[PDB]
């Protein structure tokens, strides 16, 4: 059971990123800048957002993470993505989630300009993506679709169960998975199971034994063990648990044909990703 | 055997909440509502599902008219007219009926309807909202899909769905729609949703529907769907409207035999969509969203 490695993939995806940028300073443009607002003291999210400015820097793209305490209001971080969005400078702007619970994260997410919307959280780049048209695609569920192409596991008639629907990670990854090839943004030709929190378990196994990728998206250890897989399917835990995945990883470890850990997985996909999205959108190409 | 499910007998009775709805807007003194279709070319389904569309207005009590266009017409001079009538505030609700010709884009001329007036819920705003649960248009036959469901009491929680198709404007709402959270802003339907479409295998398909309490197939094909595809008791409903007579994609007097519910072709979802347009027409000339 060959174990996917998302350092290397990434690796190549941000030397890929270096190319790109370099030639397009060459070329006489600004170099790309990417502003991230950091609310908080979530020591996850700080992890996550130090992970992505160290990504910048050495793929050429400047950065700044602007760090606000978790009492700030609405209003105020409403002010400050304004202010970004109007800042000539910054190419790249996205609000790192989770925010404080008496802030909407919707009106946030739709607050930064969709030029500069590295994340695809903005409502038209959600849209956009669900009408198969050339978007910003979130960096996450990027990622697991660089993963399974990128390791030449094919999609097309295949049969995936993706367990989770959130907006930002479960339902975008059965949207690329399912998806026609031949669109504007190519989708992978799939037959997408979608199970989540009212799923019985003996349902998700049902679908997950058929399934020749299953993508887990869920957040709950040990969701998905050895009798759940078929001999030889794709296994991609994006699950972070307090650190282990979704996945038990050591048993089926034993019956799939390949296996993405946590951590080294998809973790530092969603940073490779986004680093794509940033040059994409100092582009302006969409 | 199956109990056959009465669309038109169910969007009649939607037709008639509509036009107590309407009655009662106006009655309070506010404009009564108008709709405007534009038709594009001779399709001939076309002319008749907008004929239904017209007619059903005028049972609901609001005012419409279809423009009728040459299919020679240029994408400018489409949006030209929906520009026209996006500022003619005597008109609610607008919609341009689809297909259009190769020379049009269709989703440039759906974002070109003004988002308070998009009853079909094509704009890509209405599109982003519906795929993050919040308030939006609903598209028509979706929504007509959803209330078949609802209006019969066929269980979604948790149940098996599959859904045969996946085209922007039928059955990736309906999937969409079946499977999402029902707490959210717009609730859905929190079922177990498996997407099939044309790479499909027909083999793995059966392997789906075979687990499947509620079947939806909106692919197009007659006869996808039979007997031993479907277990016992299951709900299939037919989106799929093809001539051969009309028939659906499920194999009818098969799957009757076998399922628990089934809708017919025609007179199952068809005129569900007429009657769930007329529902969005109200909720637009009342500036609810
Ligand atoms: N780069 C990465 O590896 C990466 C990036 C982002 C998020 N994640 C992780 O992805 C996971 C989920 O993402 P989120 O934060 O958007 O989740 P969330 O907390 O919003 O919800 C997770 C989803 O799992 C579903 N679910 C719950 N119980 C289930 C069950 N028994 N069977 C099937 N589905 C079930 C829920 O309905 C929900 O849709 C988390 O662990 C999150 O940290 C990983
Ligand atoms: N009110 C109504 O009943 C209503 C309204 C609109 C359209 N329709 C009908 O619904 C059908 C489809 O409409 P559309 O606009 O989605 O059509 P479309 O041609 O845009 O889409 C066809 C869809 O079917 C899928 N498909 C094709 N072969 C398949 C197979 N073997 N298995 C599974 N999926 C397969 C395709 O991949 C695609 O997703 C047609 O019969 C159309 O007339 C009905
Ligand atoms: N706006 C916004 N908010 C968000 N919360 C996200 N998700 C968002 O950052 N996910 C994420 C998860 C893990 C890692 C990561 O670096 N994972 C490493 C190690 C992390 C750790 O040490 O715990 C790994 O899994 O190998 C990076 C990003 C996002 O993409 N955008
Ligand atoms: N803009 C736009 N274009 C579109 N093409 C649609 N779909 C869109 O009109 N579907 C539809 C299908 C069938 C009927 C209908 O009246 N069906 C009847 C009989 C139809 C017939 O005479 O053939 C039935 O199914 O029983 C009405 C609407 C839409 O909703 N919006």
């Amino acid at each position: 059971a060959v174990v996917i490695s998302g350092r290397k993939l990434a690796q190549q995806i941000k030397q890929e990123v270096r190319q790109e940028v370099e030639e397009w300073v060459a070329s006489g443009n600004k170099r790309p800048h990417l502003s991230v607002i950091l609310v908080g003291e979530n020591p996850a999210s700080h992890s996550y957002v130090l992970n992505k400015t160290r990504a910048a820097a050495v793929v050429g793209i400047n950065s700044e993470t602007i760090m606000k305490p978790a009492s700030i209001s609405e209003e105020e971080l409403l002010n400050l993505i304004n202010k970004l969005n109007n800042d000539d400078n910054v190419d790249g702007l996205l609000v790192q989630l989770p925010l404080p619970e008496h802030i909407d994260e919707r009106r946030i997410c739709n607050a930064v300009s969709p030029d500069k919307d590295v994340d695809g959280f903005h409502v038209i780049n959600v849209g956009r993506m669900c009408l198969d048209q050339y978007s910003m695609l979130p960096a996450t569920p990027w990622g697991v679709w660089e993963i399974i192409k990128r390791t030449g596991i094919p999609t097309l008639g295949k049969n995936v169960v993706v367990a989770g629907r959130s907006k930002n990670v479960g339902m975008p990854i059965a949207m690329l998975l399912h998806t026609d090839g031949a669109h504007e943004r190519p989708g992978g030709d799939a037959t997408v199971t979608i199970s989540h929190r009212y799923t019985p378990k003996e349902q998700l196994k049902k679908h997950t034994i058929l399934a020749d990728i299953v993508i887990s998206a869920a957040g709950i250890p040990n969701l998905i063990t050895a009798d759940m897989i078929k001999e030889g399917a794709a296994v991609i835990d994006v699950g972070i648990n307090r650190l282990v995945g979704d996945v038990d990883f050591e048993g089926v470890r034993q019956k799939a044909g390949y296996i993405t850990p946590v951590p080294g997985g998809v973790g530092p996909m969603t940073v490779a990703m986004l680093m794509k999205n940033t040059i994409i959108a100092a582009k302006k190409v969409l």
